[PDB]
C-alpha cells in the first residue's frame, strides 16, 4: 500500500517520527507541494495525507487510484470532501490532538498581554533597570486575571480546557455553548447567550467553527457592548472577527489587548490594521503545534489509516456523501 | 487632623489606582520617591509614615519624635529597623497576602513565554517572517506543552499553593518541598518530597521560600546537575536563593532549557552579571508583585492598618516583641 504526504514538514520538521505511518505501507513525504505539482505527486497513491494542500473535484477525478484521504488537522476546509464521497473516497480528520496545545496557547497569549515579560526583558538589556529612578519598573501595566470573567465562545474540547484553566486562575467562567449543554465540575460557571457573554466578560476567547452564523461575530456592536479594558483572544478562525472594528477598539481602549494566532488573510499584509494596532499580540498559526500534539496527531493519523485498511474507517467527515 | 506621609508612593500608585482609602483617614502627602538625605525633611511632622523601600533606621526614627505609626507597603520590611521602632514605642505594620495571585500568575507568564515564545514570534511577524516563510505557519522555537511535566514547588505557603493549583489545571504533576507545613491540597497527582528529590523529579522548579541562612544558594551546581536536561527554573522569590554562576553555566550547557527570573542578587544588575549573558534566560525587573489588582489590595490593607492604629488595636504588627 502506497501512502503520500503532500505537506509533512509542519507536522514533522525533524523532531518527531513517521514510524507509525511507515509500519502500514510505503510512505513518501513531501515537505510541501505547490498547486501545479499535486496530481504528479499524488499519482499512484492509495492514501493521501494533507494538512493544508487543497484537493478539489478536478484533482480527485485525476487520481483514480486514490482510495483514502486523511487530513492532518481537525479542519478540512481545503478538501472538497463531498466530491471525494461521490467518487467513493472516505475522508478522515483528527479531532482532539491539540486540545492542550491550543488551550495553553490562549494563556500564553493572554499572560504575555497582561505581563509583557519579553518586553521588560528587552528593556533590562537596553539598561532600563539602571536608568529607572525606582528599584523596579514597568513599561506596561501588570494585569492579574483573578476575579475577571472569561467568556468562552464555543464549548467543545478546547473551550472546555480553556474554562478549566480559567477557573484555576480564579476567573469566573461563562460559555456560549450552542452545540452542547455540557456542565463542568467547577464554579462559578454559567451558560449564557452570545449577547450576554459580551456584556459580562472581561476576557473573550473564541473556540467555534466558522459558519454563516458565526462570520463577523466580533463586530463593532458586540465590541461596543463590552466593558472598557477587556481582552480578546482568537486561536480559532480569522473571519470570526471584523478586523477593522477590533483595530479601532484596541486604539480607543475598549480592548486593553488582543492575542491572535489566526487572521483572515494568512500571511498578513503590512497594512493589515491589526499589525498597526497597539496592545496586539500575533503568532503565526502555531497554537496547535506543540511537539506533544504533533506526536499525537501522527499516532491518530496512523490509527485512521489502520482502520481504513481493517475495513472500518474512523473519524469519517463525509459519511453522508459515500 | 492626622498627618500621613508616603515616602515612595509611585510604585504603589503610578496614576492607575487611588489614594482615597488613605485620604479618608488624615491629611496625606505622597512623594513619588525619597533619597536618603531627604527622609527627615519630608517625614517631619507626620503621625504616620508609609514606606515601601525607603529605609528607616534608629537615627531617622529618633529624629521624628512626632512619628507614631509606620505601615510598610510590602510583606517584607528588611529596610526598616522595626526593633528600634519598637523601643521608641512605634508599632510597625506590613501587608501579607496582597500579591499571592499576582506572583503565582507571573510564574506562568515567565514559564509560558519560555515554552511558546509568543512575543518572539510576534516580533518575527513584524519583521516579515510569516511572508518569508515557505509554509502557512512557522516557529523559530519549538512549542512546548506543560502537560505531563512535573512542577516542583520549593516552599508551600499561599503563593506556592496557588502555583500548584494552576499547574494541576495545566495537566502537570505537582510535588512540593513543604518544610513549614504538611498541607494536603484537593488535587492529584500531588506529593510531598524532600528538597533533593524535588530537583531529580521536577521538569519545572519554582521558588517560593524565604531567604535565610539555610536557603541561601539553594539552587546550586549540585542540585542543577541532578536535574533532567531540558528543565526550567523560575524565581519570583529572592535573588540569593540561586548560585548565579551555576545557573548561567546550566543554561549555556543545555541542562536548563530556560530560566525565568524576576529577582537577582544585585538589583539593578551590572552588564557583567552572568545571567545577562546566558542563553534562554528571561528576566523581569522585580515586578511579579505589581498587578493593578494587588496594588489596589495593598492600598486597602494599608488603610485598614492605619484605621486599626487609630482605633487603638493595631493589626499586622511585625514588632510586637519590641513594643
Amino acid at each position: 500500500m502506497r501512502i503520500v504526504a503532500l505537506d509533512g514538514y509542519t507536522l514533522n520538521p525533524g523532531d518527531i517520527s513517521w514510524a507509525p505511518i511507515e509500519e502500514l505501507g510505503e510512505l513518501v513525504v513531501h515537505p510541501r507541494t505547490p498547486s501545479d505539482k499535486i496530481i504528479e505527486r499524488a499519482a499512484g497513491a492509495h492514501v493521501v495525507l494533507t494538512n493544508k494542500v487543497p484537493l478539489d473535484m478536478s484533482a480527485l477525478q485525476a487520481l483514480p487510484g486514490l482510495r483514502f484521504v486523511s487530513v492532518l488537522a481537525t479542519g478540512y476546509d481545503k478538501v472538497d470532501v463531498a466530491a471525494a464521497g461521490v467518487l467513493g473516497i472516505p475522508v478522515s480528520n483528527v479531532p482532539g490532538y491539540g486540545t492542550d496545545s491550543v488551550a495553553q496557547h490562549v494563556f500564553a497569549l493572554l499572560l504575555e498581554l497582561c505581563r509583557r515579560t519579553a518586553l521588560h526583558d528587552h528593556r533590562i538589556r537596553a539598561g532600563a533597570w539602571t536608568q529607572s529612578p525606582d528599584w523596579c519598573f514597568w513599561d506596561s501595566t501588570q494585569e492579574e486575571l483573578t476575579g475577571k470573567t472569561m467568556g468562552i465562545v464555543g464549548f467543545g474540547n478546547t473551550g472546555r480546557r480553556v474554562g478549566r484553566i480559567a477557573n484555576a486562575l480564579g476567573m469566573n467562567v461563562i460559555a456560549y455553548a450552542p452545540r452542547s449543554r455540557f456542565d463542568p465540575d467547577y464554579r462559578p460557571f454559567e451558560h449564557v447567550g452570545l449577547d450576554e457573554l459580551f456584556t459580562s466578560a472581561d476576557v473573550v476567547s473564541l473556540h467555534c467553527p466558522l459558519t454563516p452564523e458565526t462570520e463577523g461575530l466580533v463586530d463593532a456592536r458586540r465590541l461596543a457592548s463590552m466593558r472598557p479594558g477587556s481582552y480578546l483572544i482568537n486561536t480559532a478562525r480569522g473571519p470570526l472577527l471584523d478586523e477593522r472594528a477590533v483595530a479601532e477598539a484596541l486604539d480607543s481602549g475598549r480592548l486593553a489587548g488582543a492575542g491572535l494566532d489566526v487572521l483572515s488573510q494568512e500571511p498578513p499584509a503590512a497594512d493589515n490594521p491589526l499589525l498597526s494596532a497597539k496592545n496586539c499580540l500575533i503568532t503565526p498559526h502555531l497554537a496547535w503545534a506543540s511537539r506533544t500534539a504533533r506526536r499525537t496527531l501522527m499516532d491518530s493519523t496512523a490509527a485512521n489509516i489502520r482502520s481504513f485498511i481493517e475495513g472500518t474507517p474512523v473519524n469519517v467527515v463525509n459519511a453522508a456523501h459515500l
